[PDB]
């Protein structure tokens, strides 16, 4: 049992519901939070400016450092950094950027980082900005993922095209 509420069940293990993931995560306080990270660990937009917003800048602080001494993420790779006010960790997880030219077939990897969580609250990878199809990331996302993710979409429009399309 867990405090994730309001969740539509799709699998035995995938869940989602229409939600703002910064306001979600203040309130369950997940053990992870993914971000919808890029291989620099700029949190500029998205997702990711939505959540080192709400840690005041914190995030992208620690990520600094990070890079300084690790260099870039690989995409469809990660790195577990905290997870500030939000999440006692998040997990910065680089889906490929379409409109950055990178293989789609990346995603699958990308999702692969999901696995080494036991729970996990996470936005769908490589949507939004990153300007992949979000029926084809859901997709990924259940013959992928076999931790128990829940799912945050922001978008009402989008949550229920997502549900509706979904075999
Ligand atoms: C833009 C983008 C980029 C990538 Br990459 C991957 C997903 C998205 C979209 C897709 C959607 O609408 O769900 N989601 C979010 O930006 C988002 N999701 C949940 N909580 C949030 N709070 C503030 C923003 C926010």
């Amino acid at each position: 049992v867990n405090s994730f509420s309001g969740y539509l069940k799709l699998t035995d293990n995938v869940y989602i519901k229409n939600a703002d993931i910064v306001e979600e995560a203040k309130k369950v306080k997940p053990t992870v939070v993914v971000n919808a990270a890029n291989v620099y660990l700029k949190h500029g937009g998205g997702v990711a400016g939505a959540l080192n917003k709400a840690t005041n800048n914190a995030m992208q602080v620690e990520s600094d450092d990070y890079i300084a001494t690790n260099g870039p993420l690989k995409v469809g790779g990660s790195c577990v950094l905290s997870g500030h006010n939000l999440a006692k960790h998040c997990l910065h997880v680089v889906g490929p950027n379409v409109n950055k030219g990178e293989d789609i077939q990346l995603l699958k990897s990308a999702y692969e980082n999901f696995n080494q969580h036991e729970v996990l609250l996470a936005p769908l990878l490589s949507a939004g900005i990153f300007g992949a199809d979000p029926i084809h990331s859901l997709r990924v996302c259940v013959d992928t993922v076999r931790t128990n993710v829940y799912l945050a979409v922001f978008d009402k429009n989008l949550y229920d095209k997502l549900v509706s399309s979904f075999l």
